[PDB]
């Protein structure tokens, strides 16, 4: 069925939250027991928001290897992302830790620092070229090296070294700093400009490690920019573009991290993100 159609039936009919609590009620269910061990509290920001055991991401140490972090591997669309929460105080080095082992060239943030009023992650990167970072318990520094300030969106040239080594990379930092306090935003463009951004330089592509997607927990606004991006890649892969089916794409993205899309709202933001963005994947 035509998304499109799918979309006005649903509206017409106002059963959003209907179609929402069906996702939620077919979704896996698989452990997490590494996430619950009493040593890793101080590395979880939310209780109920965890990875799962078999889709972890492992950090190359011997004496912890967890971070609240999850691989996403798309095998129809050949794409792959690391999703995960805003850094805590105590975890922004092992962050930059997992950047630098998964070979990753970009990081998508979708949250402020601040919002309502309360810290939603960890200021982890520096604001001012002369004023480095350095993670003493990781061994890595971290410079501003440029940023581009634009109404919608910031995009930041970072460097970051392996002081063990003194190998660098060039990382690029995707900031979307308009999503509103509450709710979704009433038009997706700015979203999508911003997704093709991203897309446009290289972060996304096989020649790089998964990109790093992060919001507070890591599984509503980061759901909704994989989500976007992997069901318009679909529609330009397939001989049938109207056969791309969006829920069972979340169904999929959800065998690798749990939670994925938090709201009705974030789902019907999501048909109208991929509605709209496929008036250009087809041609116009």
């Amino acid at each position: 069925m035509e998304m499109e159609k799918e979309f006005e039936q649903i509206d017409k009919s106002g059963s959003w939250a209907a179609i929402y609590q069906d996702i939620r009620h077919e979704a896996s269910d698989f452990p997490s027991r590494v996430a619950k061990l009493p040593k890793n509290k101080n590395r979880n920001r939310y209780r109920d928001v965890s990875p799962f055991d078999h889709s972890r991401i492992k950090l190359h140490q011997e004496d912890n290897d967890y971070i609240n972090a999850s691989l996403i591997k798309m095998e129809e669309a050949q794409r792959s992302y690391i999703l995960t929460q805003g850094p805590l105080p105590n975890t922004v080095g092992h962050f930059w830790e997992m950047v630098w082992e998964q070979k990753s060239r970009g990081v998508v943030m979708l949250n402020r620092v601040m919002e309502k009023g309360s810290l939603k992650c960890a200021q982890y990167w520096p604001q001012k070229e002369e004023k480095e970072m350095i993670f003493e318990d990781t061994n890595l520094k971290l410079t501003l090296i440029s940023e581009d300030i634009k109404s919608y969106y910031t995009v930041r040239q970072l460097e970051l070294e392996n002081l063990t080594t003194q190998e660098t990379r060039e990382i690029l930092h995707f900031h979307y700093t308009t999503w509103p306090d509450f709710g979704v935003p009433e038009s997706p463009a700015s979203f999508l400009n911003f997704l093709f951004k991203v897309r446009e330089s290289g972060s996304l592509s096989p020649e790089h490690g998964p990109v790093v997607v992060h919001c507070s927990a890591g599984i509503g606004r980061s759901g909704t920019f994989c989500l976007a991006d992997t069901c318009l890649l679909l529609m330009d892969k397939r001989k049938d573009p109207s056969s791309v089916d969006i829920k069972k794409v979340l169904l999929e993205m959800r065998k690798f991290r749990m939670g994925l899309i938090q709201t009705a709202d974030q789902l019907r933001f999501s048909y109208l993100a991929v509605i709209e963005g496929a008036k250009f994947i087809m041609g116009d």
